[PDB]
Formats: structure tokens, C-alpha cells, sequence
């Protein structure tokens, strides 16, 4: 009968009628320093956006959402990402990314900027193992990578060497 | 944990993907809650709150083949006339407007007679159903503002 707290939440910061996957990429990319006014998270499977106490949780499609933020000096642990309180060593840099699965295929291998807050997000098939490599002027950092639904949506083990 | 979270935790949607909430609604063999699909989202209710779940990157469009009796239908939910052929066989193939054959499987009905397809989105063309030598075909489009619901789909 009612428009829930959840909906009206969605209308209030601009991600009303969006696709789940626009609404986390326009998030993540936001062009604000951190924090935002309000909290996301990601996890393999949901979105978790709050206001204040109360927390509500937008499921997720058919791709798992990996966010990696490259380092040169220093480093954070992080496990699943918050798109609105984490701020990367390197916002605004151009990068190659190589994402190739556990028989060989190229899943991602393309030029991508990283966003204000230091992340690049890319979207991946589930249930697959594989390799995440990030080169930046001449310097280059991988990782092993897994896109089930225990495996981590923050990746900051990379630091470019 | 607001009460569209509790939701989708008590009626066991939580950890579930948008589509893997959206086909075990549809595919269910009666739900003790409300729900309608968009272009770009699914909507749930209780009775007294509406929570919208947006959809991903790919359009769901039900559908209902027919022989001899249809009903109109808009946006596709739970309430609201039924198909006709539940838990039937069909061969179902969606073709693209650039002649790019998107779907082309063997499907069965659901318990309300419907079949659900995950197509990508604003696109154009024909969709076509096969039950015993019979065909039915209807054009088809995916844009944001299409309906989710083709009941016009008479077997011949
Ligand atoms: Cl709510």
C-alpha cells in the first residue's frame, strides 16, 4: 500500500529506476572525497546502503562486482568494499587490467581509469578462479582472484612493482 | 535491518540474485506476499509496504502461449489473470532485429502457465513458440519503458 523507507531511500540520493549495476557504478565512481553522506557496502551478493541505523539491501545480478584499488607505497586490509568510506593511494590514473580465468580466456583486458577514490570495479562472471593483473608506467601487480559467493569484493594486495 | 531487509531475510530471498528471487517467485509450484516485475525492477509487498529490488543488466519478459482463450496483461505479477497451458513443453527462440538468434531452448510452463525469459536490453525483435507443430509469434522490444507481459501468443 506504501512506498517502504527502502524506496524512498533510492529517490532521495538519485538511484531510483537504475539498473543494480549503475547504481553500484555510480556510487563507486562518485567524484566526492570520503565519506559520503550515506554508507555502501558490497558484498557478492548485495548492496548494502544506510542512512543512519537502519541498512537496506539491494541484491545483486548475475555478475560479481570485484573493486581493486593499486598501490605504490602503502596499503589497507578490506574485504568487501565500501563504496562510500574507502579512499585508494592512486584516484584518477590510468591503468591496463587483464582479467583471465583459471583455462586461459580473457575475461577483461582494457585501459580503465581508476575513480576518485582510488577503486576500479569490474564485473565478472560467478563461480569463476583466475588472475587480476594492473600495469601502470612501466610497473605491474597480480593477484589471484575467485568470484564465488565467499570470495571478497575488495581487492588491495597490489602493489606495483 | 529496515523492514524491506527482514523481508527478503524471512521469506528466504536474502543471498539470492535479483534473478534467482525473480525466477523462484515466477517458477513457484501460494507466496504470502505480493509481487509485480518492471522494465527495471521487481516490487514486493506485505500489504502495507512497497520495497522495489532493481533489476540487473537484462530484461525479463513472461510470457503465456495459448490455444483457444487469452487475457490482457501489462506488467507481469503473482495477482491477476493467469496463462492457460501450465507445466507444458515449448521450444522457445527470441531473434534480434539484425536477424542474431539471442534464445533458442526447450522451456516448460510454469505452474500459472507462464515462461520467463532474460533477454538483453533495448533491443528489438521476434519472439517465437513452438508446442506440437504449432507456432506462435509476437515482435518483441526491451526498453525501459516495455512491458514485462505477452499474453498474445495464439497457438495456430
Ligand atoms: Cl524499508
Amino acid at each position: 500500500a506504501m512506498a517502504s523507507s527502502e524506496s524512498a531511500f533510492l529517490a532521495q540520493h538519485g538511484l531510483a529506476g537504475k539498473t543494480v549495476e549503475q547504481i553500484v557504478d555510480t556510487i563507486d565512481q562518485t567524484p566526492q572525497s570520503r565519506p559520503l553522506p550515506y554508507s555502501a557496502s558490497i558484498t557478492s551478493t548485495e548492496l548494502k546502503l544506510s542512512d543512519g541505523e537502519q541498512i537496506y539491501t539491494l541484491p545483486l545480478g548475475d555478475k560479481f562486482y570485484l573493486s581493486f584499488a593499486p598501490y605504490e607505497w602503502r596499503t589497507h586490509p578490506c574485504f568487501n568494499h565500501s563504496l562510500s568510506g574507502c579512499q585508494g593511494e592512486m584516484p584518477n590514473k590510468p591503468f591496463t587490467v587483464k582479467v583471465t580465468d583459471s583455462k586461459g580466456a580473457v575475461i577483461v583486458q582494457k585501459e580503465m581509469q581508476s575513480y576518485r577514490n582510488g577503486f576500479i570495479g569490474v564485473w565478472l562472471p560467478r563461480n569463476m578462479e583466475g588472475t587480476l593483473e594492473v600495469s601502470y608506467n612501466g610497473k605491474t601487480a597480480s593477484h589471484a582472484i575467485a568470484t564465488s559467493d565467499d570470495s571478497q569484493t575488495c581487492l588491495t594486495e597490489l602493489p606495483l612493482r
